[PDB]
């Protein structure tokens, strides 16, 4: 029983994100599931609708796990990759930072990049290897960062209205890291995600007064 939240598109058209675990997402919107770094540690994919779309940020094994596409696919979903996860998958589309995809009618999607700024973590995420997503739905922008740091790109991201951001250590971000984060796109509604261990309600704390809704998901 994962929990889920639900928004209203310009139109009056639904999106509901429902909360799995860590950066695993299912996205419903107009009869499409949208399955984002399905990973079959969190749930048993078997009991799902099966995907229209899944999304792949990066090739981790916390965010590309072959068992649960299978266990989830059907004959005509399409998936859409990075360049590394869709070689080791060998089927999928290649999305590479900078990209934008608007052969769904039903959800654009842009790749920007999600990569660590720390010296030497770029052994985690090195630069233009991975992708974020930016999800849009009838003029509801969805963000979905990746594994990332505060990296300068996030100034370029406008109008979004949902955000997931990685809140862990030492792979992604800290609460500080993710604030600054935050701070520098403004989007309306922020889930921290995929933040393990992390005591995540300090972000609420360090956002206070930015205007951001910090919403506290089961999302380690
Ligand atoms: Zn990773
Ligand atoms: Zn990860």
């Amino acid at each position: 029983y994962f929990q889920g939240d639900s928004f209203k598109t310009k139109s009056g058209k639904e999106l509901t994100i429902t909360f799995i675990k860590h950066g695993s997402l299912m996205l419903t919107y107009d009869n499409h599931s949208i399955q984002v770094d399905p990973v079959s540690e969190y749930a048993d994919y078997t009991t799902f609708p099966k995907a229209d779309i899944i999304l792949i940020t990066h090739e981790h094994g916390d965010h590309l796990d072959p068992k649960a596409i299978q266990a989830v696919e059907k004959s005509d979903t399409e998936i859409i990759a990075n360049e590394n996860s869709q070689k080791k998958l060998g089927k999928g589309k290649v999305l590479k930072n900078g990209d934008t995809d608007t052969s769904i009618s039903y959800m654009k999607i842009e790749a920007v990049p999600a990569y660590n700024t720390t010296p030497g973590r770029d052994k985690y995420h090195p630069r233009h290897r991975d992708n974020g997503y930016i999800l849009t739905f009838d003029g509801l922008r969805v963000y979905i960062a990746g594994d990332t740091e505060d990296i300068p790109e996030m100034k370029d991201l406008k109008d979004i209205d949902i955000a997931f951001l990685p809140v862990n250590q030492p792979y992604t971000m800290t609460v500080s890291q993710a604030a600054k984060a935050a701070r520098m796109f403004s989007p309306k509604i922020l889930y921290p995600y995929h933040y393990g261990d992390t005591k995540i309600g300090e972000l609420k704390d360090a956002l206070k007064d930015s205007g951001i809704d910090v919403r506290i998901r089961e999302l380690q």
